[PDB]
C-alpha cells in the first residue's frame, strides 16, 4: 500500500554526467559513448544571451575551446557540432558506464524523472510531468543547465529532457536530446512566458483508479456521464477535454477495479462540482494530475483491495 | 526556483542491492564489503510469522540454506549471524561497488530517501519523513522487504532504514541497519498498530522559510508570539510542541530571510487558526511537514528573492 511520486533509480544516468566549460561558463553535459551533449548556451556570455547568433559564436570556437571533466578526469574534445539547441562534443574516450539508451520526445501529460546536477555532480532526483503548456514544475538553481530527464524501461534509459531555462513564473523549459525545445521557447532573452496551463484530465482519472486499487471508494457515485457532457464540465474547470483515446487508455485500470471509465468520469464531475468535503484521496486534499495511467500500473498492486 | 520532494541520487545504493532466498521466501538484501544484510523474517514461513522463535528457526539453518544472488551471479554464503531483527550473511566476495558508508539511526521528523526494490532489482526512489509515531508513509508491495532508506553526505552513504512490514493503516515500519526497530513494533503477527501521529512543527516552519526564500510573503503578519503561547495553539491543532532547540536550529533560515523564528511562529499560528483562504504556499494548499531545515538549505537558493 501507499502511493508516492516515485522517480526511476538514477544510477545509470549518474554515470553519464560530466562538466562542460567554455570560457567562464560551466554547466552539465551528458556523456554517452564518445559524445557529450550540452546546452548550446554554454558558448554565450551574459550579454550574448539577449541576441546571440549561435552559428557565429560557434564558428569562433575550436575543439580546445571546450573543457570536459568527468569526475577528476579531463576528456579531450576532438570534434564539435551544433544540433538545434544543443552541442554535440566528440571526445577521446567512450564512456565505459554508457547504459543501453534511446532518445525520446515525450508528449504533454507524460512524466519523467529529473536528475538535478551541478558542476557535473548529481544532487537530487524527482519526478515531473510535462505540462500541457510544455513547461515542467522543476526545482533548479544557477548551474543546473544540462541536467537531464529520463525514464527507464527494463534496463534501457530513455532520455527525454535537457534543462535550459527558467520562466518568470518559476517553471522550467528545456529540450529533447535532439535539442528541440518543448513548447514555443527559445534559448535567448525575450519576454517569453509560459502559456496558460490546464489540468491533465487523464492523469486525474488514473489517480482516482489508483485510489480504488488501494482500497478507497468514497468519491464514487451512482451516476454515469457521456463524454460530451463530461467535457462541458471540464471546460468550466480548466481541465483538458477527455477523448475516446483517453477512455481506451484507461481500459486496464477500469478492468482491474470494475469501474467503467465514464462512471469514473461521473465521479470526477461530482468532485469538481462539489469539492472533496474535507476528505482526502490517497492522502491528498486536491485532485492530483502528475501520475499517468502507466505510473499507476507501475506502482500499484495488480490486485485491487476490494 | 521551484521546490520539490527531492531524493538523493540512488546509484551508490543500487550497486548494493541483492536477492536473498531461504526456502521459498525471497526478499532483498544489502551487500556491503563481504556482508549481506536482510530482514530476519526471510527464515520464516507464513505460519511461523504468528509466533516465530528466531533463535530456534536460525539454529536449524546452515550457510548453504541461504542463496544470495547479485545480478546474475551467485554469492556463496560462508557465515551467518543474527543481529536484532536482521541477519548478517558473510559471503565469499566483497562488493566491488561498496561506497563509503555509515550506519545511522535517524531521529523522528528527519527525512531520507527510499530505494524501493523487488527481487534484488531497484524499482523506484522517493523521499520519506520518519513520522513522530515511528512509521513512514512509503509505497511498498509484496517482495519489497529489505529495501533500504539512506541519506548521502558528500560521497558517503548513511544507511538509516531497512523495510520489514506494513501496518493496518497502510503505513510502513522497519529497522535501522543494526536491526533495531523504529518504534515499538516487532517482526511477528500481532494486532500492532501505528500510534497517534503528530504534525512535525519544525518542518512546517522550515518550509515556510523555503517559501519566503523563493519569494512569497503573503502569510506573514505584524504579530509575534511567545514560545508558550504558540504551544497552546500547537496542542489544539495536533502539532508537536516547539522547543528552544527547534528555535536555534532555525537560526540560519531566519538569518537568510530576516524573519525572527517567533515571528514566523506567529504567522503559523494565524494559518492554523484562519486557514489559507484558498491560497497556496509553494504550490501546496496545505501545510507541508516532510521537509527539514536541512532539506530546505540543501534545495533552496542561498539568496532570498527579496
Ligand atoms: C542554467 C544555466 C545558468 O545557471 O546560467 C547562469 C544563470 C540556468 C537554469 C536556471 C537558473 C535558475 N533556475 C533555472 O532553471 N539557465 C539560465 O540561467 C538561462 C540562460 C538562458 C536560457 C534561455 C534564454 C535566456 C537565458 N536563463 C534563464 O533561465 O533566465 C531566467 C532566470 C535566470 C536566473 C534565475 C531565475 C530566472
Ligand atoms: C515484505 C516481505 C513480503 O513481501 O512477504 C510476503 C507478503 C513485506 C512488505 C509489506 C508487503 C505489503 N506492503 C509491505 O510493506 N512484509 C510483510 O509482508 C510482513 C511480514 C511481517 C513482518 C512483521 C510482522 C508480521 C509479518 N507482513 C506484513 O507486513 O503484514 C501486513 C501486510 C501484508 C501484506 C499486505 C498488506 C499488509
Amino acid at each position: 500500500s501507499g502511493f508516492r511520486k516515485m522517480a526511476f533509480p538514477s544510477g545509470k544516468v549518474e554515470g553519464c554526467m560530466v562538466q562542460v566549460t567554455c570560457g567562464t561558463t560551466t554547466l552539465n553535459g551528458l556523456w554517452l559513448d564518445d559524445t557529450v551533449y550540452c546546452p548550446r548556451h554554454v558558448i554565450c556570455t551574459a550579454e550574448d544571451m539577449l541576441n546571440p547568433n549561435y552559428e557565429d559564436l560557434l564558428i569562433r570556437k575550436s575543439n580546445h575551446s571546450f573543457l570536459v571533466q568527468a569526475g577528476n578526469v579531463q576528456l579531450r574534445v576532438i570534434g564539435h557540432s551544433m544540433q538545434n539547441c544543443l552541442l554535440r562534443l566528440k571526445v577521446d574516450t567512450s564512456n565505459p558506464k554508457t547504459p543501453k539508451y534511446k532518445f525520446v520526445r515525450i508528449q504533454p501529460g507524460q512524466t519523467f524523472s529529473v536528475l538535478a546536477c551541478y558542476n557535473g555532480s548529481p544532487s537530487g532526483v524527482y519526478q515531473c510531468a510535462m505540462r500541457p503548456n510544455h513547461t515542467i514544475k522543476g526545482s533548479f538553481l544557477n548551474g543546473s543547465c544540462g541536467s537531464v530527464g529520463f525514464n527507464i524501461d527494463y534496463d534501457c534509459v530513455s532520455f527525454c529532457y535537457m534543462h535550459h531555462m527558467e520562466l518568470p513564473t518559476g517553471v522550467h523549459a528545456g529540450t529533447d536530446l535532439e535539442g528541440k525545445f518543448y513548447g514555443p521557447f527559445v534559448d535567448r532573452q525575450t519576454a517569453q512566458a509560459a502559456g496558460t496551463d490546464t489540468t491533465i484530465t487523464l492523469n486525474v482519472l488514473a489517480w482516482l483508479y489508483a485510489a480504488v486499487i488501494n482500497g478507497d471508494r468514497w468519491f464514487l457515485n451512482r451516476f454515469t456521464t457521456t463524454l460530451n457532457d463530461f467535457n462541458l464540465v471540464a471546460m468550466k474547470y480548466n481541465y483538458e477535454p477527455l477523448t475516446q483515446d483517453h477512455v481506451d487508455i484507461l481500459g486496464p485500470l477500469s478492468a482491474q477495479t470494475g469501474i467503467a471509465v465514464l462512471d469514473m468520469c461521473a465521479a470526477l464531475k461530482e468532485l469538481l462540482q462539489n469539492g472533496m468535503n474535507g476528505r482526502t484521496i490517497l492522502g491528498s486534499t486536491i485532485l492530483e494530475d502528475e501520475f499517468t495511467p502507466f505510473d499507476v500500473v507501475r506502482q500499484c498492486s495488480g490486485v485491487t483491495f476490494q
